[PDB]
């Protein structure tokens, strides 16, 4: 199997609790910038800060943001691993100064990476991929995680961005609901007000260059070759539009 | 997680195994009526055999067709859930008689959970299904296990049928090359004389209607309410024209 999902199966819970917890803040303003980040990912880990990158990207997508929380259910390799990294990586929780790392940040600062292992990991996250499969035909796997908005590319022609962002959103919508249940019983415009302030951030930020974000975009399915979407975020787009 | 994912957790080796052994003999000669088998099951089974048998499907797609070797590496919690179903369904390995239960046979005759299954599976797969995809775009996971030739309508039109069948070989001709690495430098139809046969029986044999195999067809999107292919059924046999 891919590794992306080998690591997922060392860090698996033998079962389910305060599960709330680990994703309940995951639109909670950072301050940060993902250049820190990778700085103090090399600083700290050596030539292997991109093996270990890998492994709390797994972390962050399936099992949260309390790195010490989440160890406590693990298998004794599971565990290992994790206090090992959280002791090179002085691994903070919530929304820390903006020298310190999280699972979170790291995700979000590596989101090339991040979206390219959802294609594998589309099963373990909070909302799959089936589940968004029944909101809309083939949903782009590569769009199921908040740190997608910093693969957009906003000098795309306007309908092309609004319907990334739209489809996008799509998830954002669902992943929100599940994450915060105080949003379960509220409206898609209550709603999108809690997500759509830090994805319009990513979008915006001057991490990674527009032409390095429409490869991404181009390589992972999203758009063509003049940057027109895919048939399947289109369907997601207009299924956004009208969702309750 | 969708249970199945949860099961396949429970059932995975603490590290990989000789693993090829658990999956060579797949389309070794099957000597078994599919009714006999359920009759077995509910034998057995009682009251709960439908929850086993979800289990047992697990292992299958997995794992692979022998019980005892595949516990070695597994969690104590794993272990003792595949201990108690050798016992209480009296799983045999290879081609066992008529009235013995294999792992492999348990899948077949429940072709229709076991395709299904491969939905939230994929990733679990001696094929995953983005391996399928780089192969033809939005590949149908329903088709990735050989049990799919029981799901197949032989009444559909002869075109509906060979892109049906088509699209099922794609998947097929690359299971081979995993299972019998020899065959990857063997070309396409010499691989295909190892997989047809049991395809073509398990099409024509009397076990499910024609009339409930189109309805699972149709439930798994593969074809439309008058027999006609999804778009993706129509890529894969075309990929399969043209595959090395």
């Amino acid at each position: 199997m891919d590794n992306y999902q080998e690591l997922a199966i060392q860090f698996a819970a033998q079962a389910v609790r305060n599960e709330i917890e680990q994703w309940v803040r995951e639109f909670a303003y950072q301050g940060f910038d993902a250049r820190r980040v990778i700085e103090l990912l090399k600083q700290y880990g050596g030539a292997d800060w991109e093996k270990d990158a890998k492994k709390m990207i797994v972390l962050a997508l399936t099992r949260g943001n309390k790195p010490r929380r989440m160890m406590m259910k693990m298998s004794k390799e599971g565990k290992a691993t994790v206090e090992a990294l959280i002791n090179k990586y002085k691994l903070k929780e919530g929304n820390p100064s903006r020298d310190e790392l999280t699972l979170s940040r790291v995700a979000a600062a590596l989101a090339g990476r991040t979206c390219q292992a959802l294609v594998v990991l589309s099963e373990w996250l909070p909302v799959t991929g089936t589940t968004m499969d029944g909101l809309s035909p083939a949903y782009p796997r590569h769009m199921m995680h908040p740190s997608f908005a910093g693969m957009v590319d906003p000098s795309l022609p306007g309908d092309y961005l609004r319907a990334i962002l739209d489809a996008h959103s799509l998830y954002l919508l669902q992943f929100s609901r599940v994450i915060n249940p105080n949003l379960r019983g509220r409206t898609k415009e209550e709603v999108a007000a809690t997500f759509t302030q830090p994805m319009n951030a990513a979008v915006n930020s001057n991490f990674i260059s527009h032409e390095k974000r429409r490869e991404f975009l181009k390589a992972f399915g999203l758009v063509d070759s003049n940057g027109k979407p895919s048939a399947a975020v289109m369907a997601a787009a207009q299924a956004y539009k009208t969702a309750a």
